[PDB]
C-alpha cells in the first residue's frame, strides 16, 4: 500500500506515501476504473477543521504546540457557537496555495507557491466583487508579464447566500447562434452570451467580442459590468511564415482566468475564487481554435496552406494544427506575454514531480489531463505513471448558477 | 446499476450495463485511480465455476443456453476436470474464446474488426521446429501480399507451469538492438536485451540498423531453440516522403506485419501462454513511437535538421513538426507499396462507431482512454472527447513474464 511509480522512458522509480492521507473518493473502484469520466453541518465540519489545521501547524514546525492547540480550541468553540469558523489570514493564504498545489489535473503546478491571495472576505456586492475582480485582472495582467493570482469573495454561509461569478472565466469571447444555422464567435459561451443578452448586454455581435462579467453577492440577483478595455491584454495572431496568417482575422486573450470552480478549505466553501496563471501554448491553438465544437478553423487554415483536404491519410489537420500552434507562442513572445510551450511545461512538471515525490512523498496527477491535447508522446509526462487521488485543500467543480439560482 | 458515459463533442449519452459482468480487478480504489500505471498451476478447486461461466457465454452467443448440449457440456467439462485436473476446449469454444479475448481487449482501438480473426488451432504442436513451422504459415496467410489479415495461432494451454510453450520474442517480426561499448545503440533499442539472448543462443548478429531478430521458441517446457523465419515470407517497407526527397537517404523501412507474441490468452479458466497474434498497424505505431519515442530510434533530430528547422528553442515546436512529416511519409509508403495501414484519424473514427455498436448491442464496451487516445494529435481525434469505462472481462489476454526471468533451464 505504499505505491510506486515509472517513468519507462528514464527508468525513474518514485515511491508514494502521500496518497494514504487523502480523503475523498475518485469515482473509481475495484471493479471499474473511471480515470476519463469529466467529472466524478456542525458535527461535519469540526474534523474537516481539525485536519487542516493540523496540516498548517505541521508546515510551520509547530505541531503539537501551545499555539496549535490554541488555535484548535479557538476553532472548536466558535463553530459549536457560530456554526461555521473564520480562517486566520496566514492560514487562507495557506490552504490557497494547498488548494493549486494539489489540484491533480495542473501541468502548471511547480508554480504553487508564488500565488498572490487577495483577500476579499470583506466585499458585500456585485459593484465590490467588480472592483475586487478588475484589481486582479490588472494586478495579475501586468503589462504582459503575468503574475498567478486568487481573489477569495466570502466563504458560504446557508447556501442561500452566496457569492458566485457567473462568467466560466473573467475574460472570454462571445458566441452568437446565427439564423444560417452555424455560430459566430466562440460556441461554449453560446449559453452564456445568451443570458447576459437576456440580462441587458449590447452584443456587437463580431467574432470576438469580449463577454461582460455577471457578478452575484449575497445571493442577490447577478448584474453586468464592463471589463475596462485596457485591463484586458490581448494577442493578435499572426505566423512567423505564412504572412496570410494575420487576415484570418484571430486574437486571443492573455489572461486565463477561471471563476466557476469551488475552493475548499478546511471545511469551508468559497464559491466564488477567480484565479489564473498563464497559458499553456495548446490550451488555444489545439483546444479553443481546433476543438470542433469550439472556433474549429482546421479546414480555412489547412485551405489556405493548400494541402490535399482529400483522405485524412495526407495529415493535413495534424501539420496544420502545428502550424497553428507555433503561431500562437511566436505571437505571444512576439508581444512579450507570457506563455510556455507543451514541452517546457511538462518538463517542468516532471521536475515538480521529483520535487514533490523528494519533499512530500508524492504527487498526485491525472495523466489524463496532464498530457497535452497534441504530439503526447514526444512529451516526456506520456511515460510518466501517475497516481490520482483527492486531497484537501482543493478546487471542485459546482453547479451552473443559472441552474440554481432562486431568482 | 447503470453506468452512462458521455462524448463531449457530440453530446452523446451511452449506458453501460456490462460493467456488471466484469470479474477481475482493475488496480483501481475508492482512493486512489492507477488508471496510468502501466501493468496492472491453477487447481481443480477454482477451475469449474470459470469452465462454467466461459461455457454459459459461450451457449448464450449461440442461443443454446440451458439446452441439452448446454448442460451435457458442463457435465463433460467437470468430469473431465476432476478427472484429469483441467480441460479440453472444442474448436468451437477455442475460436469463440479468441474472438472475445480481442473483443474485450480495453486498450486496443482496432476492435471493430473483432469478429474477422482467423483462428489456428495449433494445440496438436509439441516441439519448437513444429512452433516455427505453425509461426511461418501465420506469417504467410496474415501478410497476404500484403493485403493484411488478422490471425492468431493457438500453441497448447499450460497443465503444471512446467511444460509451458513461449515465443520468447515480443513480436514475431522486429528489428535486433546492439549497445555499442560507446554507449550508443546500433538498431531497435527496444530489442537489445532480446538480441543478446539470441546471440547468446548462437545467434550470428549481421549488426546492421535493420536485422529481422530470429525466432526464439519454446515448446513443453524445454530449453528455446533458434529459427530464421524465411527473408521471402518477411515482408518490408522502404520509408520516403511523398515532397521531401533526401528521406529516403534516412535509410528507414519497417515491417509490414505488427504481430505480438509475448501476451496470455485466458479462455474459461485455461491459460495459453503461447498464441501470438497479428493485425495492421496504425501509421503511429511505427511513425510516433517507433520512430520518435526518446528510447527507441529517435529520428527527430536527423529529420528536425534535413527539414532546416529552428532547433534551438522548443517553442519552435520543431519537434512537432518533424513528427508528423515521419508519420505522413509512414503513411504514404505503406500505401504507396499497398500494404494495408490505417491513419489515426480513421482508426479513432472507426472505434467511436464501434463502441456506440457494442454499448447497444452488448450493453458496453470497455475501454482504456489513455491507450485509446493516439500519441500525437489527440484532441483533433474524436476519442479524446469520448468518456470511457474500464473494466477487465473474460475471455482477455494478460502480459506474462518475460521468459528469461522465470525458466528453469536443462541445458
Ligand atoms: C501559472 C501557470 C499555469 C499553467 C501553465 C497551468 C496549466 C494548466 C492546464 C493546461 C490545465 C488543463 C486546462 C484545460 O485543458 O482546460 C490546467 C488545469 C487546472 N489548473 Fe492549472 N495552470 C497554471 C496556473 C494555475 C493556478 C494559479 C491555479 C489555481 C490557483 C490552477 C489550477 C488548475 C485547476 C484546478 C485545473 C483543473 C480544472 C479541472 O479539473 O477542470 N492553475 N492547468
Ligand atoms: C487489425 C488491426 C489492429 C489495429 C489497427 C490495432 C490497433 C492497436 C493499437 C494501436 C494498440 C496500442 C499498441 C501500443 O501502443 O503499444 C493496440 C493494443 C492492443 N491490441 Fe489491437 N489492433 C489490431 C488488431 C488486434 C488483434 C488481431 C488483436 C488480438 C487478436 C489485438 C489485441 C490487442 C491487445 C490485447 C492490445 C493491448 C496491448 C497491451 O495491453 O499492452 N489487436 N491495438
Ligand atoms: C472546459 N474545460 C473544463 C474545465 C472546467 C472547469 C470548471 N469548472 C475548469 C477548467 O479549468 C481549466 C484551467 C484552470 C486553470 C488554469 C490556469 C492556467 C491556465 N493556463 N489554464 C488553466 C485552465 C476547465
Ligand atoms: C511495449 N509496448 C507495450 C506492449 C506490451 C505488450 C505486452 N506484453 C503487448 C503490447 O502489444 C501492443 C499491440 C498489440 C496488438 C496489436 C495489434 C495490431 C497493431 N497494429 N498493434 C498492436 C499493438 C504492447
Ligand atoms: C505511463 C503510461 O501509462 C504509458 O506511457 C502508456 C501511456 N499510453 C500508451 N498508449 C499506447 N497506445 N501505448 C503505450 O505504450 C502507452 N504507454
Ligand atoms: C473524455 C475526456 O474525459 C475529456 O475529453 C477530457 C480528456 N482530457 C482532457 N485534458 C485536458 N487537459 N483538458 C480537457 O478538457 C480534457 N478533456
Ligand atoms: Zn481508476
Amino acid at each position: 500500500r505504499f505505491l510506486k511509480v515509472k517513468n519507462w522512458e528514464t527508468d525513474v522509480v518514485l515511491t508514494d506515501t502521500l496518497h494514504l492521507k487523502s480523503t475523498l473518493e475518485t469515482g473509481c473502484t475495484e471493479h471499474i476504473c473511471m480515470g476519463s469520466i469529466m467529472l466524478p453541518t456542525k458535527d461535519q465540519l469540526f474534523p474537516l477543521a481539525k485536519e487542516f489545521l493540523d496540516q498548517y501547524y505541521s508546515s510551520i514546525k509547530r505541531f503539537g504546540s501551545k499555539a496549535h492547540m490554541d488555535r484548535l480550541e479557538e476553532v472548536n468553540k466558535e463553530i459549536e457557537s457560530t456554526s461555521t469558523y473564520q480562517l486566520k489570514d496566514t492560514e487562507l493564504i495557506y490552504g490557497a496555495k494547498h488548494a493549486w498545489r494539489n489540484a491533480s489535473r495542473c501541468v502548471g503546478r511547480i508554480q504553487w507557491s508564488k500565488l498572490q491571495v487577495f483577500d476579499a472576505r470583506d466585499c458585500t456586492t456585485a459593484h465590490g466583487m467588480f472592483n475586487y475582480i478588475c484589481n486582479h485582472v490588472k494586478y495579475a495582467t501586468n503589462k504582459g508579464n503575468l503574475r498567478s493570482a486568487i481573489t477569495i469573495f466570502p466563504q458560504r454561509t446557508d447556501g442561500k447566500h452566496d457569492f458566485r461569478v457567473w462568467n466560466s472565466q473573467l475574460i472570454r469571447y462571445a458566441g452568437y447562434k446565427q439564423p444560417d444555422g452555424s455560430t459566430l464567435g466562440d460556441p461554449a459561451n453560446v449559453q452564456f452570451t445568451e443570458i447576459c443578452i437576456q440580462q441587458g448586454w449590447k452584443a456587437p455581435r463580431g467574432r470576438f467580442d469580449v463577454l461582460p462579467l455577471l457578478l452575484q453577492a449575497n445571493g442577490n440577483d447577478p448584474e453586468l459590468f464592463q471589463i475596462p478595455p485596457e485591463l484586458v491584454l490581448e494577442v493578435p495572431i499572426r505566423h512567423p511564415k505564412f504572412d496570410w496568417f494575420k487576415d484570418l482575422g484571430l486574437k486571443w486573450y492573455g489572461l486565463p482566468a477561471v471563476s466557476n470552480m469551488l475552493l475548499e478549505i478546511g471545511g469551508l466553501e468559497f464559491s466564488a475564487c477567480p484565479f489564473s496563471g498563464w497559458y499553456m501554448g495548446t490550451e488555444i491553438g489545439v483546444r479553443d481554435y481546433c476543438d470542433n465544437s469550439r472556433y474549429n478553423i482546421l479546414e480555412e487554415v489547412a485551405k489556405k496552406m493548400d494541402l490535399d483536404m482529400r483522405k485524412t491519410s495526407s495529415l493535413w489537420k495534424d501539420q496544420a494544427l502545428v502550424e497553428i500552434n507555433i503561431a500562437v507562442l511566436y505571437s505571444f513572445q512576439s508581444d512579450k506575454v507570457t506563455i510556455v510551450d507543451h514541452h517546457s511545461a511538462t518538463e517542468s512538471f516532471i521536475k515538480h514531480m521529483e520535487n514533490e515525490y523528494r519533499c512530500r512523498g508524492g504527487c498526485p496527477a491525472d495523466w489524463v489531463w496532464i498530457v497535452p491535447p497534441m504530439s503526447g508522446s514526444i512529451t516526456p509526462v506520456f511515460h510518466q505513471e501517475m497516481l490520482n487521488y483527492r486531497l484537501t485543500p482543493s478546487f471542485e467543480y459546482q453547479p451552473d448558477p443559472w441552474n440554481t439560482h432562486v431568482w
